[PDB]
DNA sequence: TTTTTTTTTTT
């Protein structure tokens, strides 16, 4: 039987590649997604070349030592993962996972020597997100679940805000399975409340479902929602595929028809490149580019045209009117599809961690890393096998001197501190102390904060 | 199998 999965993060910080994980979580799920196997949560040890950045764990209220102690190397935190992610017939998922939790998911593989993308694709398997799923269920259909308003009065789709408003405890949150239990919780909400919508969402996940949505030529009217629309339009407006990105076919160049379409028929490309481009302050006393793009590989809320209703358009704002009086200016203007499409025709990181999409890896070294799989530690030394890719070659040398420093070799040991040095640089240190000082500064008051921004000078210390 | 500015989200 296929099953779902849901899975969490906790980091030290939010940039997958650079910042590393600390914490991970996972419960395996059936079709109604009740609760199959052992509850699954590892520690992953922070490597002696890397500071927590302090954000990450004044919420996390996880210490680099912690995680040194309780956990295991990245390596295993990897592979241990790796193995629940590589059962057949998954749907692997998570809350803002796509956006988020999911890259670090392929960062890691990356790093490790593994297919970062398989996992989510090789023997039946799938991902989705419900983020999108609770935007989309407030905007479409909100008969019966609860959605909390905040300061201003717009509608919050944070875990912790929708959890304390539907009686789901959320007493230890940013807790690696507190959430992934509260995750699901809301999976069940949305399947009880709206499976008429839930399935809808559900079976489109898919990048070939999506297509079926997607009519380019001749343009069909979609409703999309995504949290880039925003919070004071619901996340919510009808949108019309002028083409497929330029240089990326997993983007879709759409439209935003309940914007004002006019700079589109009275700017160039180079103009709207840069208008578009242009920041929301700066933008002055003007119109804004009403252009965006959906990613089809990203489980993107696409629905079919009137599934958003007259009872639905009229409780958010939105102007049934303008959005089909811009499509038909759109239709009868074959030359908007001209420029906004140039637009996106004009096309780089140093260090090899961040490395991910420079393209794939080719069979050749598909095979090369896969036996590094198959070398036990000792032998990493011994073994001779050629790389095709610049990348691999480094990732070994790290790979070795994070995962098993017992490995390294007296000249290695020595590139590895010039390395360390090369990371660690004063002032570099300095700025981690100017932040430390300023929270703890921000956060005088609390005690069992400041616990925390203590212990990460001290960790401070130590590793350098 | 893959990636500048919206907006909100996770750590």
């Amino acid at each position: 039987q296929s099953t779902f999965l849901f899975h969490d993060y906790e980091t030290f910080g939010t940039h997958p590649a650079l910042d590393r994980p600390a914490q991970f979580a996972a419960i395996r799920t059936d079709s109604e997604f009740n609760v199959i196997g052992e509850p699954e949560v590892f520690y992953c040890k922070p490597a002696d070349d890397y500071l927590p950045q302090p954000g990450a764990v004044l919420i996390t209220g996880i210490t680099p030592q912690e995680a040194r102690a309780k956990g295991e190397n990245e390596a295993a935190f990897a592979a241990r993962i790796h193995s629940l992610f590589t059962v057949p017939k998954t749907c692997i998922l998570g809350y803002n996972n796509v956006r988020f939790d999911d890259e670090v998911t392929r960062n890691i593989f990356y790093r490790n020597f593994y297919d970062p993308y398989a996992w989510s694709w090789q023997h039946d398997n799938s991902r989705w997100d419900l983020l999108d799923v609770m935007r989309a269920c407030y905007a479409l259909r909100p008969e019966g679940i609860n959605w909390p308003e905040n300061d201003d009065g717009l509608p919050s789709f944070r875990l912790e805000h929708l959890t304390k408003a539907n009686g789901i405890e959320h007493s230890n949150a940013h807790d690696a399975m507190a959430d992934v239990y509260a995750t699901i919780a809301m999976a069940k909400l949305v399947k009880t409340r709206q499976p008429r919508l839930f399935d809808y969402l559900f079976t489109h996940r898919n990048k070939h479902k999506l297509m079926a949505l997607i009519d380019v030529p001749q343009m069909k009217p979609l409703v999309h929602v995504s949290g880039m629309f925003g919070a004071w339009r619901g996340n919510t407006s009808w949108v019309a595929p002028l083409a497929w990105h330029p240089e990326n076919r997993n983007a879709v160049i759409m439209v935003d028809l309940a914007g004002d379409i006019s700079p589109l028929l009275e700017l160039d490309s180079d103009t709207l490149r840069e208008r578009l481009y242009t920041a929301k302050t700066d933008l002055g006393d003007n119109a804004a580019v009403p252009v965006k793009l959906v990613h089809i590989n990203k489980c993107p809320v696409l629905a079919q045209a009137n599934t958003l209703r007259p009872e639905d358009a009229d409780r958010l704002g939105i102007n049934r009117q303008h959005c089909l009086d811009n499509l038909k200016i759109l239709r009868e203007n074959p030359q908007v599809r001209e420029k906004v499409v140039a637009i996106f025709a004009e096309a780089p990181s140093d260090n090899v961690d961040a490395q991910l999409y420079n393209g794939f890896f080719s069979d050749a070294d598909r095979a090369a890393m896969k036996i590094v799989l198959e070398t036990e530690p000792r032998n990493l030394p011994a073994l001779d096998i050629t790389f095709v890719d610049k990348r691999i070659e480094k990732l070994l040398f790290n790979y070795r001197a994070r995962n098993f420093p017992g490995t390294l070799d007296y000249a290695e040991q020595q590139r590895w501190l010039e390395h360390r040095r090369q990371v660690f640089t004063p002032e570099f240190l300095q700025g981690y102390a100017d932040e430390l000082q300023m929270l703890v500064q921000q956060y005088a008051d609390d005690k069992e904060k400041v616990a925390l921004l203590k212990a990460l000078w001290q960790y401070a210390e130590e590793i350098v």
